[PDB]
C-alpha cells in the first residue's frame, strides 16, 4: 500500500463520450494497454502510469495539467494543452501554435517540459481530467519501461531519443523527442458531480475558459491544486532542498529579529501582540516588553479577517490596540496601524513559489503552503519598512578582505562616530545579503508609520 494496484477500478464513465462503448468495469491495468502500453508484468520501480493522491501531493512541484480538444482520432487535428499555457496542434497527416505532425510536436513536448521542469522536479505528474483523447495522444510522444539514469548525470531519466537510442534528465535532454516514464493521475477519479469548469469555478474566478485546451489544463491543475492544498492541508510531507531554501529560512529568522529588536528599542511599546504560528518562539528573547502569543495557523483559503482575529469572547480580554501587532506571515485582510508585517507576495516568479488557486500561490519550502493572493489594501495602515542594519555589538573584529563602508543605514556606535569598524562592515554586509535573498524569495515587509530610524542613535550615548 504505496503505489497505486493496476488492479484497482477506473470509473469510464467520463471516457464515454470520446470512446463510446467503453466498458463499466475497468482496472488501471486494462486501460494502460487499451492506451497501447505494455508494462510486461515488470517490478523496475514504474508499477504504474498513474499515481495515487498521496504520491501526487508529494510530486506537487512535478504537476503539469494536461487537456486534449478534438479540433475537427486519426481522422481529424487533435489540440494539446498544457497549465504552462501552450497549445500544439498535432495532424496524424493563451500561446496557440499552428498544426504539425507528431515527430515535430513531440520534440516541443519534450523542450517545454524540460525547461519548465528541470529546476523542479525529477519528474512530470499529467494531472488530466480524463475524457479520452488525452489519454489515446500518450502513445504519441510517451514511452514507458524500467527506472533509468541519465546519460550525462545520476538523475533518473525523463526523457528518450529515438536517434541517438539515449535517456536524459530534464536537465540534459536538448534533442530528445520522448517523455519516458511520465506519471499521470485523473481527477475525474476523486468523485465529482459535473464537468470541470462547474467545479473549478466555485473556488477559482482568476482562470476564465476560453474553450481552448490550455485553459482546461489550467483549470484541471488549479482544481486539484484546491482539492490537495486548500480544502486539505497537510504540513507533514517534507519536499527536497531543490533552491536557496535554507539560505531563506535563514535570512527570514535574521530580519525578523532585526526588525522587532529595533521596533521595541525605538518606540519602547511594553506589550507585544505576536499572532501567528501556535509553535512560534520569542524572536527577540532579551527586550524588556510583554510578550504575547495568540495562536492561527497559516490560512491557505482566504485571509484571515481581522474581525475574527481581534473578537472578544468575554470581558478583560487583550487590548491589541496597547503596544504593537507582530503579524510574521500571518496573512489578514487589513492590518491594524499598530502592526510589523511580512507578507509573502504570491505574485513572485521562482522554483519554490507555483502557481495557485484563486490567485493565491503554492509556496512549497521545507513544506507545502497555499497562500491567499497577495493584496496591497490589506497595508493602508502601514508603510513600507526600509531597510537598515542596527547593532549595539561591541566594534571588535575576532577571528574577510575590506573596502571601507560608508552608508547612512548602518546603524552602529562606530557610524555614529563617522567611520564603520570591520566588523559591523562585515555584519552590514551579511545582513544585506540576506535580506536581499528574502526581499527577491518574494517577502514583504511593512511597519506603522511613526517608525524612524533615527529614533536608534540615541540606544547608543
Ligand atoms: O489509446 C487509446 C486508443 C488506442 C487505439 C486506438 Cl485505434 C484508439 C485509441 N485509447 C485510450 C484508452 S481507452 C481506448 C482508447
Ligand atoms: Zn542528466
Ligand atoms: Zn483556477
Ligand atoms: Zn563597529
Amino acid at each position: 500500500p504505496t503505489h497505486l494496484s493496476v488492479d484497482t477500478k477506473f470509473k469510464t464513465e467520463g471516457l464515454c463520450v470520446d470512446i463510446p462503448g467503453i466498458p463499466k468495469d475497468m482496472t488501471y491495468r486494462r486501460l494502460i494497454s487499451m492506451m497501447g502500453f505494455k508494462m510486461n508484468y515488470q517490478v523496475n520501480g514504474y508499477p504504474n502510469m498513474f499515481i495515487t493522491r498521496e504520491e501526487a501531493i508529494r510530486h506537487v512541484r512535478a504537476w503539469i495539467g494536461f487537456d486534449v480538444e478534438g479540433c475537427h482520432g486519426t481522422n481529424l487535428p487533435l489540440q494539446l494543452g498544457f497549465s504552462t499555457g501552450v497549445n500544439l496542434v498535432a495532424v496524424p497527416t493563451p500561446l496557440m501554435y499552428k498544426g504539425l505532425p507528431w515527430n515535430v510536436v513531440r520534440i516541443k513536448i519534450v523542450q517545454m517540459l524540460s525547461d519548465t521542469l528541470k529546476n523542479l522536479s525529477d519528474r512530470v505528474v499529467f494531472v488530466l481530467w480524463a475524457h479520452g483523447f488525452e489519454l489515446t495522444s500518450m502513445k504519441y510522444f510517451v514511452k514507458i519501461g524500467p527506472e533509468r539514469t541519465c546519460c550525462l548525470c545520476d538523475r533518473r531519466a525523463t526523457c528518450f531519443s529515438t536517434a541517438s537510442d539515449t535517456y536524459a534528465c530534464w536537465h540534459h535532454s536538448i534533442g530528445f523527442d520522448y517523455v519516458y516514464n511520465p506519471f499521470m493521475i485523473d481527477v475525474q477519479q476523486w468523485g465529482f458531480t459535473g464537468n470541470l469548469q462547474s467545479n473549478h469555478d466555485l473556488y477559482c474566478q482568476v482562470h476564465g475558459n476560453a474553450h481552448v485546451a490550455s485553459c482546461d489544463a489550467i483549470m484541471t491543475r488549479c482544481l486539484a491544486v484546491h482539492e490537495c492544498f486548500v480544502k486539505r492541508v497537510d504540513w507533514t510531507i517534507e519536499y527536497p532542498i531543490i533552491g536557496d531554501e535554507l539560505k531563506i529560512n535563514a535570512a527570514c529568522r535574521k530580519v525578523q529579529h532585526m526588525v522587532v529588536k529595533a521596533a521595541l528599542l525605538a518606540d519602547k511599546f511594553p506589550v507585544l501582540h505576536d499572532i501567528g504560528n501556535p509553535k512560534a518562539i520569542k524572536c527577540v528573547p532579551q527586550a524588556d516588553v510583554e510578550w504575547k502569543f495568540y495562536d492561527a495557523q497559516p490560512c491557505s483559503d482566504k485571509a484571515y479577517k481581522i474581525e475574527e482575529l481581534f473578537y472578544s469572547y468575554a470581558t478583560h480580554s487583550d487590548k491589541f490596540t496597547d503596544g504593537v501587532c507582530l503579524f510574521w506571515n500571518c496573512n489578514v485582510d487589513r492590518y491594524p496601524a499598530n502592526s510589523i508585517v511580512c507578507r509573502f507576495d504570491t505574485r513572485v516568479l521562482s522554483n519554490l513559489n507555483l502557481p495557485g488557486c484563486d490567485g493565491g500561490s503554492l509556496y512549497v519550502n521545507k513544506h507545502a503552503f497555499h497562500t491567499p493572493a497577495f493584496d496591497k489594501s490589506a497595508f493602508v495602515n502601514l508603510k513600507q519598512l526600509p531597510f537598515f542594519y542596527y547593532s549595539d555589538s561591541p566594534c571588535e573584529s575576532h577571528g574577510i578582505d575590506y573596502v571601507p563602508l560608508k552608508s547612512a543605514t548602518c546603524i552602529t556606535r562606530c557610524n555614529l562616530g563617522g567611520a564603520v569598524c570591520r566588523h559591523h562592515a562585515n555584519e552590514y554586509r551579511l545582513y544585506l545579503d540576506a535580506y536581499n535573498m528574502m526581499i527577491s524569495a518574494g517577502f514583504s515587509l511593512w511597519v506603522y508609520k511613526q517608525f524612524d530610524t533615527y529614533n536608534l542613535w540615541n540606544t547608543f550615548t
